[PDB]
DNA sequence: TTCCAGAACATGTTCTGGA
DNA sequence: TTCCAGAACATGTTCTGGA
């Protein structure tokens, strides 16, 4: 049911994690070209559905974290 | 200014002669731009608001065009 | 039947040049 | 000082081949 990335209602096991498609799509963007990643508040970005565009650094960081994998 | 006069989220000016958010502008663009065959799925009626304009791109380039958006505008 | 990755499709946000 | 168009940048959603 819910994202393990952002709380937001998943839709499925994608890459290995139950996620959004948001999420689904962000992270193979960020694994393959990316945008820019390396957070300015630190580390510390409350990702939830609202606030999951405010910081990609920690979101994709939350992504990893959560286990979710190309290969 | 105040609230956008397609969607009625909040306005961030007068683009292409109207007052709309930056969402409705760049729909309004890639409206008369794209490749499209706009047809209301439902009774060409929709309310378009923030959390629904989503849900009928026809009705919301009508509303676009009806408010007098025009690529031929400040 | 039921599933998901990726392409195809659709949408929204920031930046600033040249007034 | 302030404005916007569009480029550049960023994000989200549908569809379905091939299991
Ligand atoms: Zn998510
Ligand atoms: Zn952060
Ligand atoms: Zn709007
Ligand atoms: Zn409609």
């Amino acid at each position: 049911r819910p994202c393990l990335v952002c709380s937001d209602e998943a839709s499925g096991c994608h890459y290995g994690v139950l996620t959004c498609e948001g999420c689904k799509a962000f992270f193979k963007r960020a694994v393959e070209g990316q945008h820019n990643y390396l957070c300015k508040y630190e580390g510390k970005c409350i990702i939830d559905k609202i606030r999951r565009k405010n910081c990609p650094a920690c979101r994709y960081r939350k992504c990893l974290q959560a286990g979710m994998n190309l290969e």
